[PDB]
């Protein structure tokens, strides 16, 4: 059921962001988020995955880093910019 | 019962740290601590000796300096570094 190994990924930045988030690589995750098409949803996904992995982390330092992921802050700030710009396209983006 | 005056001290940094701590010379004590083999235990010893001498100090300035010795802070920060590094060798160090 796996796709063709020879095909280009339809959402390459989405895939790279997921791959970097799933292994607590927050700098690359920030870069792939800043290079992605849908950044508010991506930041919310990153927030969810980080708070899900914070429970599974064995080391205290990694768990602390996951608990201080600040991806929800990225979503909030980007939506603040969007809502200041239009305040009507912002609702469409929300829905 | 005193040892040989001609022999090298087995723990020279330990002896210098004790000598500097016992006379409220905190800069040399910090140097000898930073140059010692077992620094968490040495910092805890310095904390103990400083809080013991703070009661015996006659002048208020010296007593204040002893009461602000911040050797326990050195032990805490070094153990924070050690616990962040391994978190398993840290327990062995503790025990």
């Amino acid at each position: 059921n796996l796709p063709d190994m020879d095909r280009r990924c339809e959402h390459p930045w989405r895939d790279l962001f997921l791959w970097a988030i799933l292994q607590n690589r927050q700098e690359m995750a920030n870069y792939f988020w800043a290079m992605g098409p849908e950044a508010v949803a991506a930041a919310l996904v990153g927030c969810k995955i980080m708070k899900e992995m914070a429970h599974l982390a064995t080391e205290a330092e990694s768990a602390r880093s996951m608990k201080n992921a600040k991806y929800e802050q990225f979503a909030m700030d980007l939506f603040s910019e969007c809502y200041s710009n239009s305040e009507d396209r912002a609702y469409s983006l929300l829905v």
